[PDB]
């Protein structure tokens, strides 16, 4: 249950942790991919500006 405030595009959107399904590791930035309904949508943050739930995830996935 934790939301992310991302700009796609210029354009402010946003998605909830658990809709999240990929996370790679891109410099100072996180890309990432969710499930908007049948269909996937992309986009990315700062580290810095990132929620702790996701970082987490982001952990998991270096294993």
């Amino acid at each position: 249950m934790v939301k992310v405030k991302f700009k796609y595009k210029g354009e402010e959107k946003e998605v909830d942790t658990s809709k999240i399904k990929k996370v790679w590791r891109a410099g100072k930035a996180v890309s990432f991919t969710y499930d908007d309904n049948g269909k996937t949508g992309r986009g990315a943050v700062s580290e810095k500006d990132a929620p702790k739930e996701l970082l987490d995830m982001l952990a998991r996935a270096e294993r």
